[PDB]
C-alpha cells in the first residue's frame, strides 16, 4: 500500500547541465527512464533482455506512445534530486505512468511528468491486448486511476499538424550503434535529443528555460539511418525568435524528427514545446493515500 | 592524511550500458571526470563558473594532455561501482591524477586510471607554470609521487604516427551547443565518445572489450564545427577486421580526431586502443599508507 511507487535519489552531474549549471530536459528525461526501468527491475526483475521480463509477455512490448514533462524549477549541479514513479490503468490498452521530480534538501516538487504506455506485438509491431490474467497482476504494483500528478483536462491534447518543410533545420543527424540501448532499439532519450537540436539558436540565448514538452513517439530508426530535424513556431512572438532579428510571454515550438532515405521520410517523433523566462517550485503530496 | 583521496559510489544506469549490459568506456570515462571534478569541488569549492575556482588562477586553466585507462572487468548494468581518485605532483609543471574503478559489492578492482594536466594561460593558451607559492598548496591535498595505481614503465608512451586517411573513417560529425561542458569548452569524454566511432565495426560485433586506451589531447573544437573521426589498424591482426572478412589476440588500433574547414585540418584528439576477448578482475590496496 506504500511500494506501489519507486523511488530513487540522483545527484545532477556535471556533463548533464546546461551554462548556466541547470540541468537538461535530456537528463532529466534520462532519470525519468532509468527510473521506470528500475521499477521493473524491482517488480519482474533483471531478466536476460532488461526490458521487463516477457513473463507472459513473451512476444510482446510495452511501447510509449505520450510523453508529457511539466518543470516548475530545474535543478542545479551538484543537487540531490528524488525521482519518484508509479504507473495506474489506462483504459483496458494502456498504462499511465508517472514521475515526480523532487528536491531532496527541501522536499519541494522540481517537477512532474506523465506518459500513456501501450502494449504491441513484437512480432507485428501492431496493437496487441495484454490477457486480462496478465493485466490484473500488473495492477497489483499499481495506484488507484484517480491518483494524477498533473491536470487530466491538461493532458493528452492533440498536437498540431507540422508544416513541411521546418522553418529551422537540423543538420542531417546520423544514427550511430552506440545510441542504441542495450534492447538494440534506439533510446527514447535520443529521439528528444535530436528533436531538440532543431530549435532556434535564440530561444536558449534569450534565457528561455522548457516549460513543458509534449511528445508523440511514432516510429522507430536503426543502425545508421539518416535522420533530420523540423522546427516550426506556433505563434506569432514565437516567430520571431526565428533567425537573427531585425512578465514576457511563453514562447512555442513544433518540432518533428524523422527518418530520410531515397525512397520517402517516415516521421519519428513530433514535440510540442513551451519555452518561459520564469517558472516557480511547488509542493507536494504523499501517494500512501492509497 | 586519509583525505587524500576522494570516493564515489554510482550505480551503472540503463542508457549506460551496451547491449552485453556492460558499461561503455564512456560511461566509464564520464564516471572519471566527475568524480574528478567533485574533488575539485571538495578542495576548492563550487563556484560560479565550475572550473576549480581561479584562486590565483584567475587566467588559468588545468589542461588534460594525455589520459590513460586500463579495463580489468566492465561493471554491468545495476551494479554498485566506486571510483576513487587522487593527484600528485608530476615534475613542477604538470600534475598526475589517477582512478581507481572498484566493485563496491566485492571490493575487487576493476579498472585503473592515469592522466597527465598542464596549466595552460586561458588567455594565451600557451603552458604557465603555476607559482611556487601556489602549487604547494595544490599538494596539501597529494599524496606522494610514490604513488602508482599503473606500472610508470607502462605510461606516457608515445603515440605512433597517424596515416592519413584513415583506413576507416566515420561520417562527418557536427559539433552542437549541447556537447558544451558548462565552461564553453567541448567535453573531454565528447571527444572519446566521437573517437571510438571511427573503429571498424566487426571490432564490438567480435565480441571484443576495450582493455586498454592512451589518448592524447592536442586541440579543441567549438561551437557546430566540422568533426572528422579517422582510424588504422597498427599490426596485421587487428588488419583483418577492417571491412568484412574474404587464447585470442589483443587487437591495437590508431584513431585520431580532426576539425575541418575549407581552409585546413587540426587534429584534435589521438587514441591508442588495446582489444581482447578476456580480461580479469582484480584485487587493490588502500592509499592511507601515507
Amino acid at each position: 500500500p506504500d511500494k506501489r511507487s519507486f523511488r530513487e535519489e540522483h545527484r545532477i552531474r556535471g556533463y548533464e547541465v546546461s551554462p548556466d549549471q541547470r540541468a537538461t530536459i535530456v537528463t532529466v528525461a534520462n532519470l525519468l527512464q532509468e527510473v521506470a526501468g528500475n521499477h521493473a527491475v524491482g517488480m519482474w526483475g533483471r531478466t536476460d533482455e532488461g526490458f521487463a521480463s516477457l513473463p507472459s509477455m513473451k512476444d510482446l512490448l510495452f511501447v510509449m506512445t505520450r510523453l508529457q514533462v511539466r518543470m516548475y524549477e530545474y535543478p542545479k549541479w551538484g543537487d540531490v534530486v528524488a525521482v519518484e514513479t508509479y504507473f495506474t490503468e489506462e483504459g483496458r490498452l494502456a498504462f499511465r505512468r508517472e514521475w515526480k521530480l523532487m528536491d531532496v534538501a527541501t522536499g519541494k516538487l522540481l517537477g512532474a511528468g506523465t506518459s500513456t504506455w501501450v502494449t504491441i506485438n513484437t512480432a507485428t509491431r501492431r496493437l496487441s491486448k495484454l490477457p486480462e490474467d496478465v493485466r490484473k497482476r500488473f495492477l497489483r504494483f499499481a495506484p488507484p486511476s484517480s491518483v494524477h500528478i498533473l491536470p487530466p483536462e491538461e493532458t493528452k491534447k492533440k498536437l498540431q499538424d507540422m508544416e513541411l518543410p521546418g522553418q529551422v533545420q537540423s543538420a542531417q543527424q546520423v544514427a550511430r550503434r552506440a545510441d542504441m540501448d542495450m534492447n538494440g532499439h534506439i533510446n527514447n532519450v535520443t529521439y528528444l535529443a535530436w528533436t531538440l537540436e532543431s530549435l532556434p539558436e535564440r530561444v536558449m540565448s534569450g534565457g528561455y528555460k522548457m516549460q513543458e514538452i509534449e511528445l508523440d513517439f511514432k516510429a522507430e530508426c536503426t543502425a545508421g539511418n539518416a535522420i533530420e530535424a523540423h522546427c516550426n513556431p506556433l505563434d506569432d512572438h514565437s516567430a520571431s525568435f526565428v533567425g537573427p532579428a531585425p512578465d514576457s510571454a511563453p514562447l512555442y515550438f513544433l518540432s518533428m524528427l524523422q527518418k530520410c532515405d531515397e525512397n520517402g521520410c517516415t516521421e519519428l517523433v513530433r514535440a510540442r514545446t513551451t519555452w518561459s523566462r520564469t517558472l516557480e517550485g511547488a509542493k507536494p503530496a504523499p501517494p500512501p493515500l492509497s
